[PDB]
């Protein structure tokens, strides 16, 4: 077992060798040990972020903001792409290996018989290194689903669902409501419960309904379009807004939640928030001329925005990597909508498709050793017209950050 001294890694590995399988499903273990260190309030304002799609880059888009206002605030969020570290910001800043190996060592000796799971461990942590940083908000990317999520172990102030849409190949029941009812588990009586899905599956509302919490829905509470673009929650209106580099609809969420939160913020805050919010791999231009950008689309309805997204910046040439578990299917023909040259890898570990699983999808498509040789094939083939674009897993981003050391 670990130390508060040793390495980052060791506790990583530590973590990843835990035998989980067999322990008791639920809440109740983590959150004794939450109760028992003290964790349950990691700053006096708490935002809950769930959703399928836009979780990561709403919470960026709350945060730049409320760091504008002057204010001091956490992120937690997951997975990451090259360092653990990404998973617990403040003040938009990742804090060292030895501060996270000294915080887990306080979660291993708090825990004490309990088991804990990878993820409550790391959530646990996280909000062991919120409470010392003295913060005034602290926002919770909710890690699957909700109701059984670690981080629904905090009362959140207020909540979101970002989006609702299918992010797995076929599961026993899993459909829009109950992929709705579940992440309706982080909402709260009493407190407001932002969805920015458009096409909400009526589960959610019966959840907010069942909890007593307050519902402010996309186009019937709040909504949006479009120099700049447009925001409205009844006779409040926020125009000429900078449009960010997030998905438009998350930044339309994030100015919700905080409108709902009732925190002070300035119009100069908001408008500088905005100009800054953006998240590595979330459509992040690389290069220029030709045009490389990453991102880590994985299922229909992210490739649907990408497709969006490539239509408004020549060939389209896709580098692109999934694992297996995916909606491989439907997300290749969504992509294929624009893309005009495939290059396919595969992915490591057991969870990766083969290149022959993402090429038998595509009527024409060469496959490669590995996403870095792909990807280095794209970019040579690539006029200065051209777009290439890496999408499929954050593994596929995330072979190719570590191949640019970005
Ligand atoms: N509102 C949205 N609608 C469709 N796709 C989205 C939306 N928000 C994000 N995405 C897609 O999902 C990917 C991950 O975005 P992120 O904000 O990190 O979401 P999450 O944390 O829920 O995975 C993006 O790169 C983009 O492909
Ligand atoms: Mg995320």
């Amino acid at each position: 077992t670990p130390q508060a001294t040793s390495p980052l890694a060791a506790w990583l590995c530590y973590l990843e060798h835990l035998h989980s399988q067999p322990i008791e499903l639920g809440l109740e273990r983590v959150k004794q040990v939450a109760e028992r260190l003290d964790l349950l309030k990691p700053a006096p304002k708490i935002f809950t972020v769930a959703g399928t799609n836009g979780k990561g880059t709403t919470c960026c888009t709350l945060e730049a903001i409320l760091l504008a206002a002057g204010l001091r605030v956490g992120v937690y969020s997951s997975p990451h792409l090259l360092r653990y570290t990404e998973r617990v910001r403040i003040q938009g800043q990742e804090l060292s290996e030895a501060e996270h190996s000294h915080s887990f060592a306080q979660i291993e000796a708090g825990r004490g018989d309990i088991s804990l799971t990878y993820f409550e461990f790391g959530t646990l942590s996280a909000l062991q290194l919120f409470k010392q940083a003295k913060l005034d908000v602290v926002i919770l990317e909710v890690g699957l689903g909700g109701r059984l999520d670690a981080t629904n172990i905090v009362d959140s102030d207020v909540a979101a669902i970002t989006s609702i849409a299918l992010d797995h190949t076929d599961w026993l029941g899993y459909d829009r409501e109950s992929i709705g009812r579940e992440k309706a588990g982080v909402f709260r009586g009493g407190k407001p419960a932002v969805v920015g899905e458009p096409d909400m599956p009526q589960s959610i509302a019966d959840v907010a309904a069942e909890l007593g919490a307050q519902l402010y829905r996309r186009d019937v509470a709040w909504k949006f379009s479009q120099n700049g673009w447009h925001w409205q929650c009844g006779e409040r209106q926020l125009t000429g807004l900078p449009v960010p580099n997030v998905p438009l609809a998350n930044a339309a969420t994030a100015l919700a939640v905080l409108h709902y939160s009732e925190l002070p913020l300035s119009d100069e805050a908001i408008r500088q928030g905005l100009q800054a919010a953006s998240l590595p791999g979330r459509f992040q231009v690389v290069s220029e001329q030709p045009l490389l950008i990453l991102d880590v689309a994985h299922n229909p309805h992210a490739a649907r925005y990408l497709v969006n997204r490539l239509a408004q910046v020549g060939k389209v040439r896709a580098v692109v990597g999934m694992l297996s578990d995916k909606d491989i299917a439907g997300t290749l023909a969504c992509l294929s909508e624009r893309v005009d040259e495939w290059y396919c890898a595969p992915l490591e570990g057991p969870r990766g498709a083969s290149a022959g699983q993402l090429a038998e999808h595509l009527v024409s498509a060469r496959q490669f050793s590995d996403v870095e040789t792909a990807w280095r094939q794209a970019m040579q083939d690539a006029d200065t017209q051209d777009v290439v674009i890496v999408c499929g897993s954050f593994h596929t981003v995330a072979h190719v950050m570590a191949a640019l050391h970005l």
